[PDB]
């Protein structure tokens, strides 16, 4: 059994892309948003 050192923390709920930073996420979750 292995795991890596690093890793992505936040995730979309839409699509489940996953990002470094909550930011990269939340900017990334407009592209939805856009379907208005
Ligand atoms: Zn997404």
């Amino acid at each position: 059994g292995s795991s890596g050192s690093s890793g992505l923390l936040y995730d979309c709920h839409i699509c489940e892309r996953k990002f470094k930073n909550e930011l990269d996420r939340d900017r990334h979750m407009l592209v939805h948003g856009d379907k208005w």
